[PDB]
């Protein structure tokens, strides 16, 4: 299904998985280039639909799909494909594991991952990790990292908070003014700064901050500018947790450029928001130039790999 924030598009009458199947299996036979039926197909299928044709896929033809569609990864197209093809939860699972080793360390994104999503979802995640890896997502967090990164970051991964509405605005008066002191303090990775980023759910840590920005004055983010790793990590997170969509924002800007695009972290958004609020993140980049995504994608992209993005960016 697609929400009123998704921008994921799928058909008025969506063809059975079967039907699915029999139109992917034949974008193999002989020519592998038909790319186009591939990206109408997955592109334009909710999360359950993509796992009951994963099913139907393996059971008919005893071949497992993914691995048909992930011959060559190094490539941006078919790296596109898998990710976002995989139940959001494999995904996560995926995105988590590569987030905690050498060559693609990110503590940002692990941040990201713990943050950005909802507890269920950053259950279901923990979950996919169990049984792809045999280990926790917090097993090997706290395995790569160490010290203040490694105190803020197990807890984010492995909190699992309230996630109802209700807000304390009597506790919310206190914890403001922890944080506050103790930002001012310079204890950046002091355990009531980390405890309350942490543990309390996402609503409640909403009327913190505002609380936060009246009194005080400026909003907690101009007051942990620059600093080192641990202070933007703060950032990440604070933003995460609370304004979601000024981080995958600014997270496509620091991604598009007319000349040098992460087309890693491009894919990264697109696909990991595409069914959760890329359609409400896509109008917020617009707002800062009256540049629609979809432009600023198809200028500095082209290819499958270009086409795929704007099919699950909701626009064609």
């Amino acid at each position: 299904h697609h929400h009123h924030m998704a921008s994921l598009t799928v058909p008025a009458h969506v063809p059975s998985a079967a039907e699915d199947c029999e139109q992917l299996r034949s974008a193999f036979k002989g020519w592998g280039t038909n790319e186009k039926l591939i990206i109408s197909i997955l592109a334009h299928r909710t999360a359950a639909q993509r796992k009951l044709i994963r099913q139907t896929y393996a059971e008919t033809f005893g071949e497992d799909l993914l691995k048909e569609l992930d011959r060559e990864l190094t490539h941006d197209f078919e790296k596109l494909v898998l990710v976002w093809t995989l139940d959001p939860s494999e995904r996560d699972a995926h995105l988590a594991k590569e987030a905690t080793k050498r060559w693609t360390k990110s503590n940002f994104v692990l941040v990201e991952l713990a943050c950005t999503r909802s507890p269920k979802e950053l259950v279901l995640a923990r979950e996919a990790y169990h049984a792809r890896y045999k280990k926790s997502l917090e097993e090997d967090v706290a395995y790569h990292t160490t010290g203040d990164h490694r105190k803020l970051l197990v807890p984010l991964v492995s909190s699992y908070r309230y996630g109802g509405e209700e807000v304390d605005l009597r506790l919310a008066k206190a914890e403001s003014k922890i944080l506050h002191e103790k930002i001012s303090d310079k204890a950046y990775s002091d355990d009531e700064v980390i405890r309350i980023l942490a543990t309390r759910s996402k609503a409640q840590l909403n009327a913190t901050l505002n609380h936060y920005k009246d009194e005080h004055g400026e909003d907690i983010l101009k007051q942990l500018e620059d600093g080192d790793e641990f202070v933007a990590l703060l950032r990440a997170t604070i933003k995460g947790l609370v304004y979601p969509e000024h981080y995958f924002v600014e997270v496509l800007r620091d991604a598009i450029n007319r000349r040098g695009t992460e087309e890693d972290h491009l894919t990264r958004v697109i696909a990991t928001r595409a069914e959760v609020d890329l359609k409400i993140i896509a109008d917020e980049y617009q707002k800062r130039d009256s540049i629609p995504l979809g432009r600023a994608i198809a200028k500095d992209t082209r290819g499958d790999y270009e086409s795929m993005l704007l099919a699950l960016l909701g626009q064609e």
